[PDB]
């Protein structure tokens, strides 16, 4: 449980758990709770999310509120830890130009005594669409840093970006770190989508990348990433995994 | 004092009417006569029959197999003193830069061709290519004027990523003030071969040239082949582009 020695952290899961994917649906749905369950997060960003996965979500993760990026179709989500994590509002950024319904979803809330944006966003797929999920990053980037100073911002998503492309922006801006990154890029948890390692999509090859990302902006020295590990490595009954993704496990630190 | 000139990709890759259409090529060649003529894209049974129909050039071809590029010099016009072959070796496609070594009289001329990568997608190989080939434009002596023409599947940004052209090398085209008339070389607005149900044209087709200064100066640049043939279709996808130039001494 959550102790007066822990109440300077915020941790949480970023995970795309494949709703898209209709097949073991409701059993891997009930894989990423358990992962939920056994690391009680206070905060969960999650991607390809489908209205029968919210139902899922009421059913076996029931102490979370669940705030949407949209009704119908496929959409990403923020959980927020009943009794831990107080909600004050929810935003909704625009994609214009998106051809895949995606956006930006902020919530503001406050837990442990800090006042927090929370992003996430699964910005536009595939290797072809670059110049359109460079410009989402762009977004995303701007409203980071559009913040209040007070506010902490922490975004955690799937950014399907390829290292090349956050340079073609120019890289993140000053203020604003990857927890992957200042944690020193540790091996253990750099890919997040590995088709030698995850078979759920079935695609006879091997290919990894680091598609889900953590950025964070705070004052200096204020937010201090403690830890990053993957989840869903684990094959669940029917011999697959929860989703094509590895989820992150993330904690940090809010200091003086 | 002159050298008169076409390129033209002709599609030999297009089995399509290919009979018809390398006939039509040779009806356009007929008409010009030119000098010398740089094809790209001949396949071997192409170039069979050039070889009676052009009986009155020399040839010299990239290569044997496959599809490759080839240079034709007039007899009597042109004398032939060597042909040179430089791999591109990341090409996936066979491509390569075919030299030869000539004289129009007094004149020295080295004349290049080559296909350069084709699509959007190999950019990154096209570039590499580009640069061997002037790379190779600089080794000449001085006194030698240096053409190559070719098929270069170019987008301007690429020039520009290349560094662009040297100062001592110069694009005809450009030369000529950017004529309107002969800019695109490939478009399929006007050009139905490919059956591309949209409108995209490029200048594909290129012509760079090295000479001391005032030896070599273009006078004119003309599209060919845009007859459509008793088919209905074109010589090939692309148009080739005539060229005059003066030698001045
Ligand atoms: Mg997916
Ligand atoms: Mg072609």
């Amino acid at each position: 449980s959550n102790g007066l020695e822990d109440s300077s952290t915020i941790s949480f899961i970023t995970w795309n758990i494949d709703g898209l994917d209709g097949c073991n649906l409701p059993e891997r749905a009930r894989g990423v709770c358990s992962c939920l369950a056994l690391y009680s997060p206070d905060v969960v960003f999650l991607q390809e999310v489908i209205p029968p996965y919210c139902a899922y979500l009421k059913k076996r993760a029931a102490s979370y509120t669940i705030i949407t990026g949209n009704e119908e179709g496929y959409f990403t989500a923020i959980l927020l830890k009943k009794g831990r994590v107080k909600f004050k509002s929810q935003e909704i950024i625009p994609f214009p130009n998106t051809k895949m319904m995606r956006n930006l979803l902020c919530v503001n809330v406050s837990l442990g005594g800090n006042e927090f944006c929370l992003m996430t966003s699964h910005l536009e797929s595939t290797r072809e669409h670059s110049a359109e999920r460079i410009r989402q990053l762009k977004t995303v980037l701007g409203k980071m840093q559009e913040a209040p100073d007070s506010t902490t911002v922490i975004f955690a998503g799937d950014t399907n970006l390829r290292d090349q492309e956050v340079i073609k922006c120019g890289g993140l801006p000053d203020n604003v770190f990857d927890a992957w990154e200042f944690l020193g890029k540790p091996k253990h948890c750099q890919y997040t989508w590995d088709t030698k390692a995850n078979n759920n999509l079935r695609i006879p090859a091997a290919y990894k990348h680091r598609f889900d990302r953590i950025f964070f902006r705070a004052e200096e020295g204020h937010l201090i990433p403690q830890s990053l590990d993957l989840v869903g490595l684990e094959k669940l009954d029917c011999g697959r995994f929860p989703s094509d993704h590895w989820g992150l496990l993330c904690t940090l630190n809010v200091v003086l």
